[PDB]
């Protein structure tokens, strides 16, 4: 299978006066490239995909594709929906905009059955010829892609090559790779990046890497090179910031941190997301001081 | 003070035939609800597969509901909600413009706004129209919860917001809500516990079961509203088996299966990612239905 693995960043989407700051978006991706990142994920959850128009989806994907051109950094585009017909269309659009692959979130809110999840992703995989990474995050979607469903999709569909897991369930990570060791298990939960990698996961899709791309890329590359002592050391150092970046729902804390670091010009969200509380604003700022933040 | 929409209400299924909304069937199903004592119908909610309908299909279903209820007492409480506030405001404005009597607006799903974000979300919705707004809390589907404090603030701060449809399995929260703000309309969004919610001062239901058994749900609600709790509880107890089997798989898979088994819709068709139930659950649904008298057309 064609795969997209390694250290990846779920990119924030900076806003300035209610519009996507396209220059800031390009500068942030170039910053990721210069700090060892292997792929970027535009318009995912951390990028506020729910509140972006389709034209803004296309713009962000195009900026990512063309900023990464000629650098070997891949673009794993967020392209998913809780309506299969729409998810198929988003997969095709992402392929047309130049993405190297897609990250396709499990259907949220309508709680499909395992059979429904299988038919959903099978329709997506058959619509394109680029890699498809499943995304399991039951705390947000209200459903879970079971291990049996993930493994069936991996084996039955050429393009489906693994799964991003954000489920706080290292037992499931053992379950997946013990029964199907050929799949690419990707960490979607920064605080446990090292445990997932040390069990044979092959990458991360990171929130923290928006702020500390060098540290997350180093962590991942230490781990893939089987230097677990050094990968764990970074994972341990990062725990405090990895936890504070979820003191409110992602991406509220990470955008706050990027703003505090001078990496984006304005702390702007689209409703229903909004600024954190003043208490959590102060907590984020104090935790950041312990970390060396790369500039541009 | 506030304009309200209460009583026995039905979360309408959306029938499909050959991949399209069966518009004739939809109208015939709404008339059946009206004729069996239902006080309001909810087009294109979750039970109506709102997620997989196009906007043109959203408009069509709301227009059919509005047209079918004209000249009756039955109200149209349109599903109009989104996890993007800008879109939820437009859907609310569009539902009002299409003639809906009020809107049911689900809490933002998937992106997990904070309580402050939820407050600003619903305030923007409420300020965009002049028709009643009912909040919808269903944390098992959205991944977030509208807290009691947030609900009460919205009820008190926004003229149009008159209550909440709760589907949280949390009778403690129902006490909390009506004890601190007894003026709000608490609406059951969970059929099995319709009677407990009503008996604590809830003023209506938005029901899945009433798609199949509208006369029974209507009777339950109106007995309860008249404080004939013995009759309301008796119906609630009798309905427990069907109320539970209708969630053996994710709603609306079981209810559409039951409606098809009763001959009330022509085709057992969903839009992916929804699909037919397992053969075992299909049989379980069929067996439980045999204990109930299902009204025809
Ligand atoms: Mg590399
Ligand atoms: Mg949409
Ligand atoms: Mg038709
Ligand atoms: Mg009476």
């Amino acid at each position: 299978k064609n795969i997209i693995i390694g250290a990846m960043t779920a990119l924030i989407t900076p806003f300035k006066n209610g519009k996507v700051d396209e220059q800031s978006y390009a500068r942030l991706i170039k910053r990721q490239i210069e700090n060892g990142i292997d792929a970027v994920v535009p318009v995912g959850t951390t990028g506020e995909s729910a509140t972006l128009t389709w034209e803004e989806h296309r713009t962000c994907i195009e900026i990512a594709v063309e900023t990464c051109k000629g650098t070997k950094v891949k673009v794993l585009a967020g392209a998913g929906s809780n309506a299969t017909h729409e998810a198929v269309g988003l997969a095709k659009f992402a392929k047309e905009h130049g993405a190297d692959g897609i990250l396709s979130v499990a259907p949220y809110y309508n709680k499909p059955t395992q059979q429904g999840l299988y038919e959903h992703y099978k329709a997506i995989a058959q619509s394109v010829d680029i890699p498809v990474l499943l995304y399991n995050v039951p705390g947000r979607t209200g459903c879970e892609i079971s291990t049996d469903t993930i493994i069936k999709l991996f084996r039955d569909c050429e393009n489906i090559y693994g799964v991003k897991e954000a489920s706080g369930n290292i037992d499931k990570c053992v379950d997946l790779l013990a029964h199907e060791p050929r799949m690419m298990l990707i960490s979607g939960e920064d605080a446990i990046n090292y445990p997932i990698l040390s069990n044979g996961g092959k990458g991360v899709i990171s929130v923290t890497s928006n702020l500390l791309p060098d540290m997350i890329s180093a962590l991942t590359h230490f781990a893939l090179d089987e230097n677990y002592k050094e990968a764990k050391k970074i994972n341990d150092e990062l725990y405090n910031i990895n936890k504070i970046l979820f003191c409110e729902s992602n991406p509220i804390p990470i955008k706050t941190a990027m703003y505090l670091a001078g990496l984006i010009e304005s702390l702007e969200f689209r409703l229903p997301l909004c600024s954190p509380s003043k208490e959590n604003f102060a907590k984020i700022e104090e935790v950041m001081k312990k970390y060396k933040i790369k500039g541009f």
